[PDB]
């Protein structure tokens, strides 16, 4: 039950080249064969590469699969971007027994300029503290492309429990905005010395961080 | 060169059976194995049947796979209905040249309850108005179904500029989630005595205020 590690994200403009890596965590790269599926939005899942560079009957030329063994991870390389190769691209492989997919790599076409996020984070109003409610609030506005991934902090250990994240929409600015939150209890909030929400778009990450005791 | 063949949609309601065909169109549905995927939007899929009939760890028993030799079809039979089955399905298969998958099934659980949502309104954080920046948000979270409506007011009267609301979003409680945000100037936000932020759910709206505090 090893790990298969992609990028959150790429994009490139029209007729370009772009490359989307998988990194195997444990084990040996070329050991077992690596497939990689394309998923249009809201389509069913197609399958671009077979056996680490195979293509199936129907699929051009531009799309490539390839393995670097002294990096231990597998590639598909996309060439001639054209605009209905936007979509989310997933490989995959196997152990003695196991399957592994990587966790997906959203790749866009680029339809207007990037615009990095503007990141504001909230500390608990008064009224929700009085209903034993310690929700922080994470604002993100003003991007694209439209794929961020968020992660939270408490002092510096990543906590997994109480995130929730939406999904990116487009605004009247024709830029995307989303939240995350945590749903702290005011026990668990009083309880550490600083909440950090990093944000991470187009590879660049910010943080910002609040504290129970900042005036 | 086969395909797999899934109807578009179905729909059931809580504690039923429903049950989600896969029809090979050459060759015969025993000669490879068949696997299952879900998918809510916006997340990456999971396996939830493997070997025609295999459940991973995690899964539900209340999913069980088949395979019909006569009709040349696999299932997937979900009992006991619940409202987080609400999901896409695909079937896969082998074609030794390729990955084969199905077209998808949407499924959708009926009948589930109207929830109103929990607001929560933020006033501007001490870091945001150092860098000259009063933006408020209004948190919306765990409506079904996923429509509001939000109105802002300064002290009593219509808010008219500056106001944006992401699309309702479903989260992991199968609830929705939204934040509206209004973004001020630190100027404005001093100059009024609170603004407030107002949500319209089914019929029934909430309304949150919050003031300048001095620190
Ligand atoms: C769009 C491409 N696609 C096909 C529907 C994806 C794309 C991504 C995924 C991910 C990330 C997971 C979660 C991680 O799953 C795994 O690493 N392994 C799944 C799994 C678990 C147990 C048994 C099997 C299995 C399948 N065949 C034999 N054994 C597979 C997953 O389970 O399924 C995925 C499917």
């Amino acid at each position: 039950n090893f790990m298969l590690n992609q990028p959150h994200s790429v994009s490139e403009s029209p007729g370009k080249t772009v490359t989307i890596s998988c990194t195997r965590s444990s084990g040996n790269i070329d050991s077992n064969y690596v497939q990689w599926y394309q998923q249009r939005p809201g389509s069913a899942p197609i399958t671009v590469i077979y056996e680490d560079n195979q293509r199936p009957s129907g699929v051009p030329d531009r799309f490539a699969g390839s393995i670097d063994r002294s990096s231990n991870s597998a590639s598909l390389t996309i060439s001639g971007l054209k605009t209905e190769d936007e979509a989310d691209y997933y490989c995959q492989s196997y152990d003695a027994r196991n399957v592994v997919f990587g966790g997906g790599t959203r790749l866009t076409v680029l339809g207007q300029p990037k615009a990095a996020p503007s990141v504001t984070l909230f500390p608990p109003s008064s009224e929700e503290l009085q209903a034993n409610k310690a929700t922080l609030v994470c604002l993100i506005s003003d991007f694209y492309p439209g794929a961020v991934t968020v992660a939270w902090k408490a002092d510096s250990s990543p906590v997994k429990a109480g995130v929730e994240t939406t999904t990116p929409s487009k605004q009247s600015n024709n830029k995307y905005a989303a939240s995350s939150y945590l749903s702290l209890t005011p026990e668990q909030w009083k309880s550490h010395k600083s909440y950090s929400c990093q944000v991470t778009h187009e590879g660049s990450t910010v943080e910002k961080t609040v504290a129970p005791t900042e005036c």
